[PDB]
């Protein structure tokens, strides 16, 4: 069990459906929490998740296995409350996102995809981003934060452990389920 890890996104990060709905992650989740009120499970750690694999809805995902853009369907979602400073890593293409400092994201190591914390991804690291069908690099330019005090939200995209989320068109980053890739089923 690490100190860092275990992320989430701000309420007003887009999530880019396979249909392009450009909806707030927090509204997306909360719709389910407001219909499936009965289905609001809490964790022992007092979190709050719901399965939405029953909506079957498709998100624009990507597959790490070839850095390809495909669909998937989400299986569960999460919500927590947060107040603090979130990292606002911009890139030249006016991308940006609103996430934790210990948030797993990807960078170039000179041609290799490597996996690091967002707080290390400054104006001297190349933060991996999606393109059309493909993956590209863009330069981190502006390095600052926001103050945020609302709620935060996360997923269960267990399927390839990768999703799109963020602002503009978004970032191809890690997804998970329980913890640093455990999967305890059968």
């Amino acid at each position: 069990m690490n100190t860092g890890h275990d992320g989430a996104l701000a309420y007003d990060e887009p999530i880019y459906l396979s249909d392009g709905n450009i909806i707030n992650i927090g509204e997306f989740v909360d719709k389910f929490f407001k219909k499936y009120k009965n289905s609001i499970k809490k964790e022992d750690n007092g979190f709050g998740w719901i399965d939405i694999g029953n909506e079957n809805i498709y998100i624009k995902s990507f597959n790490k296995l070839s850095l390809i853009i495909e669909d998937k369907r989400i299986l569960r979602v999460w919500r927590k409350k947060y107040s603090g400073k979130l990292i606002k890593i911009t890139t030249k293409n006016r991308r940006e996102i609103t996430l934790t400092h210990d948030h797993p994201v990807y960078i170039s190591k000179t041609g290799e995809v490597l996996e690091i914390n967002a707080e290390m991804v400054k104006v001297g690291d190349y933060i991996y981003i999606p393109k059309n069908n493909t993956i590209n690099l863009d330069e981190v330019i502006k390095v600052e934060t926001v103050d945020y005090n609302g709620h935060i939200y996360d997923l269960t995209v267990e399927d390839n452990h990768t999703y799109i989320a963020g602002k503009n068109e978004g970032f191809a980053v890690s997804a998970s389920s329980g913890t640093l890739h455990h999967h305890h089923h059968h």
